[PDB]
């Protein structure tokens, strides 16, 4: 539900995030697992890691983010054309790692502060309209596969 011209700012601004993809994936998950504690209990092997200095100072932390906004920026570019790649994730994150579907908001959230943390006055008006409407069909599209499962919700 984005037109071109928005799939462009988003697929745009993500080359930002492309030329680093760790340092900003650690980001996201250390404002996820500080601004909402509860997200980080559900990673068995980050729990222990409660704070902002002990996250970052995790390498395996650091990798996951790699793999959460790898995943991500490949859905990204399917441009909404993505049921193959987000029909797992919604039935991983449901199923077995028990994700309610309010965490995905707060990871869109993180997403768009860790874009201006970042890139102050480099992400631009249209271009955080065109990621919000990504992430939104992203979120929206794994809670219609959560509802077919009932989970949550
Ligand atoms: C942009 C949103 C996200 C993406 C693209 C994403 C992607 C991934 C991927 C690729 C994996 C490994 C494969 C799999 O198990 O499906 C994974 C695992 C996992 N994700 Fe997510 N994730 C997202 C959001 C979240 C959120 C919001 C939480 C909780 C706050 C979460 C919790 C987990 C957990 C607990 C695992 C298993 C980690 C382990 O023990 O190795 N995810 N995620």
């Amino acid at each position: 539900g984005l037109s071109d011209g928005e799939w462009q700012q988003v697929l745009n601004v993500w080359g930002k995030v492309e030329a680093d993809i760790a340092g900003h994936g650690q980001e996201v998950l250390i404002r996820l697992f500080t601004g909402h504690p509860e997200t980080l209990e559900k990673f068995d092997e980050f729990k222990h890691l409660k704070t902002e200095a002990e996250m970052k100072a995790s390498e395996d932390l650091k990798e996951h983010g790699t793999v959460v906004l790898t995943a991500l920026g490949g859905i990204l570019k399917k441009k909404g054309h993505h049921e193959a790649e987000l029909k797992p994730l919604a039935q991983s994150h449901a199923t077995e790692h028990k994700i309610p579907i309010k965490y995905l908001e707060f990871i869109s959230d993180a997403i768009i502060h860790v874009l201006h943390s970042k890139h102050p006055g480099d992400f631009g008006a249209d271009a955080q309209g065109a990621m919000t409407k990504a992430l939104e069909l992203f979120r929206n599209d794994i809670a219609a596969k959560y509802k077919e499962l009932g989970f949550q919700g």
